[PDB]
Formats: C-alpha cells, structure tokens, sequence
C-alpha cells in the first residue's frame, strides 16, 4: 500500500472533490473522524445533539424519513448548528432506485433532501444509472454522493464482485461520487474516504443482524478514515462523553496508522 | 415446469398469504394484472388517475416520498378508492438498510407507511436483517413485502447468486414475503407473485439506465405474473385508454401462457 497521507494532505489532492476537501480540512482542524449517527424521532433532541456534540463530530448523519416532526425549518436550524460547529450533514437515504426515480426522490417531494443535504449515498445495485441521476440534482448543488460498497449486517450480500463494481463507479463518476460505506479500505485512491458503520466500543450486535468492530480495528487495522456511531452513543446516558470516547478512540487509531 | 395454475386457483394454495390471496382474487374477477405506477408529483393527479384507472389495475403503486404536497388525508382517500374500485396499495419503497432502521422507517415519521401500504418492497442487499426488521412492523399490522430479486436498469448487480439470495431469503419469510419484484419468473412455487417493471408496447429505454420489454415477453415468454407500467400510461395524452391498451396485452399473455 502506498504512503498514508494526512487529512490535511489528502485535502489538498488534485483530483479532490470539493466537498471531501472540505470535510478533511475540518476533520484534521478539529481532531475529529467521528460521524454521529443521529438516530432519533424528535427534532428537539435531533438539534440538541447536534448542539452538543457539534464540536466532537467532522459529520452528523441523518434519516429524516424517522423524524416524527421533520419539517424544512428544522434543516434550517441544522444547518446553522452545522456551519457554527463545523461538520457536514449526511442523509443516509441509501438510494437504491432506477436514475429517474432516485433524482425526484433526491431532489423533490416532503424531504428536498438536496435542498440541505451536503452528502447522501446510494446503493449500486441497480446500476450506474443511480449515481446517473442523483448527479443530474447533486451536481448543480454542489453535493457528494457516498456509494455502498459494504455493509455491516449479518448476511450483507455486497461483498466481492459487488464491492468491486462498486469502486469501478465511484471511480468513474469522481466529479459526484466522493467515496465509499464499507467496512475496510477497498480503494488504493486516497482522494475517496472510506466511512464505516457498525461500530461501538465493546463487542456485540443487536437482534435485527447489526455487528459491531471497535474504531481501534476498523480506523486502524481495516484502513477505514471515518466511524459512523448510532446507539453507542446515543443510548448512553451522557452522549457528550461518549462521542468524545469514540472522538479519542477513532482519532488516535488514525494517528497511530499514519505514523 | 409444473403446470401452471390460474390467479384463482393460485388464491387458495395451503402456503398462500392473506395479501397475496386476496391480490390474487381480485386479478382473476376483474381480469387485470396490470400494476398502474403512479408517478406524479401532485396529490390531485395521484387520486384522479387512482379513480380513473381504478377499474383497470389491480396495484397502485406509489412513491410518496416524490409527492410535493404529502399528507395522510391524501392517502386516507386513496385507500377509500383502493377499497371502492378493488386494488392494493404498493409502496415502492425500497427499503435497503439495517433491520433496526427500516422498521422505523416503515412504521415511523411523516408517512407512516404500514399504515396505509398493503404491499412494500425491500433490496435483500443487507442481508435477511432488513426482512427481520420490516416484519416486526408488518406481521402485526397484517401486510406483505416484495423482495427486489432482479432489477430492469441497464448494469444490474441483481443477477446469479444475488438473485438466488433473494430467493431463498422469500422461502424462508413467507409468512410476511408474498413474492418478488423481478424480470421473469425466478421461484418455481406458485405461492410467490411476480411483479415486472421496465415496461412498455414499444422498444426503447431512457436516458438514466432503464430499459423495456413487452407485456408478451415479460408475462408470456418470461413468466410473471404482473406488470407495472409508469410513464408508458402516466406520459399518455388518455391515461384510461392507455391502462387499458396495457391491461389487454398483460391478460391475454397470462390467459395464453395458461392454455
Ligand atoms: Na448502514
Ligand atoms: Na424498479
């Protein structure tokens, strides 16, 4: 494997997308590749975390289609704890349509997901055209897309051959697609970044097929860049501590690989 | 092949589910197996296209995550609709995440979609988690699921193996999974329906990946049971004559493949 470069390096390579640079520059800024997995049903709370925890997090991901009382002004109110505490917002809609649907559901109906969204991601099971028309609403905003190389539950059918063409349309739809869900590195090109789910500190799963690894073996020992964290923190009594122990924890991972 | 049975027959099977049963009914005493895809983004045209063609179809298929002007009272007088002209409900969700998330996201936030959705569908991608989760929701409240076993878009991953994974993770939920979204005919057991998208009386495609068959090939030489057709009858000047030119093409190609 070539060299590892820093966040900050990596901000800063040619074929850099913008929102990637911009991600990586406040990352390395604030010592932070933690990405809060917001998974809760009230906007209050949503904001309140955000709030909180706004420091500690380089990203904050969202279902708002889980959002009791979403409205557009609660984006609003999103979006100024996200340009204040500097992370990135993320719907993790996992779009998984044929290109015409995937860009109306993007761009279009209650949610206008684009409208504040700075990256969302996509299965590519149905073929390149859903990165085809996510890009047709993404492009013109400015937005990234994440494609689904991996996934962390018991059964996951995107494994190899899949995984593989995964990276292929990452690769060949660079100027949209900024990287990659999955549970290890699985492109060489350090432009990507690799975000991974299914992470807490101690082993384990839940009933419904999530499994867990620590940031220590996904940043660390499966070259991963970001941990994405849901019920390890959010089920905890004090949420501000926890994300600061998986802040630690993933950001000290990344250094001790970088060398 | 066995040999084939009628919708009716089909309807009274040991194995079969209460939705597919009573899907399977009302096919058979109105002679249709058309699926209408309502693809439009304006409440008003949902539901007059829903009583206009109501006659026609046995499906009505919904993205209401693309209608501007969502409420559940628009989907409370599309159920009174549903009920008055004899057709399901499907919406095409597509669920695709971890099974803790997608029971909230069938149950939960703005659309509650159990509550109104006789039929949803899911991609097998995460593993038999997503089925898990779903029917935890569904089982109580008496609904059924497709599972996504091929798609139509140009460069599919859904093929081989993944498709055989769907397959058998149906077989092994049939107490919630009625059947399949596909282009032919994949189980060879007569309980499970077979929905076909990518439809239409002319050859062609879009620009955004999705290509099309015939009615006569895609019930009659390729074995499914339904199909669903969206811009081919939504894009025509009259949406009724439309559902009906389709309507005939899908019966009788089911009656002749019947003998
Ligand atoms: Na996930
Ligand atoms: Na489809």
């Amino acid at each position: 494997a070539p060299k590892e470069l820093s966040f900050g390096a990596r901000a800063e390579l040619p074929r850099i997308h913008p929102v990637a640079s911009k991600l990586l520059r406040l990352m390395q800024k604030k010592e932070t590749n933690l990405c809060l997995s917001a998974d809760v049903s009230l906007a209050r709370e949503l904001l309140q975390l955000a709030d909180a925890l706004g420091p500690s997090i380089c990203m904050l991901k969202t279902h708002v289609d889980i959002l009791n009382d979403f409205t557009l002004d609660v984006m609003k109110e999103l979006i100024t704890l996200a340009k204040c505490h500097e992370f990135l917002i993320f719907e993790d809609r996992k779009f998984a349509d044929i290109g015409n649907t995937v860009k109306k559901q993007y761009e279009g109906g209650i949610f206008k997901i684009a409208s504040w969204a700075d990256l969302v991601n996509a299965h590519v099971v149905p073929g390149s055209g859903v990165v085809k028309g996510l890009q047709e609403v993404g492009l013109p905003l400015h937005r990234g897309c994440l494609l689904i190389a991996e996934m962390s539950s018991t059964g996951s059918l995107a494994t190899g051959d899949y995984t593989r063409a995964a990276v292929r349309m990452a690769e060949e739809h660079s100027e949209f697609v900024v990287g990659f869900i999955s549970g290890s590195r699985v492109s060489m090109k350090p432009e990507f970044l690799h975000l991974t789910p299914g992470v807490q500190l101690e082993a384990g799963g839940d009933n419904l097929g999530q499994q867990y690894n620590s940031p220590q073996e996904v940043i660390g020992k499966r070259g991963s860049d970001i941990i994405i964290v849901g019920r390890g923190i959010i089920s905890a009594a004090d949420r501000l501590e926890a994300a600061e122990m998986y802040r630690k924890a993933a950001w000290e991972a990344y250094l001790s690989r970088l060398g």
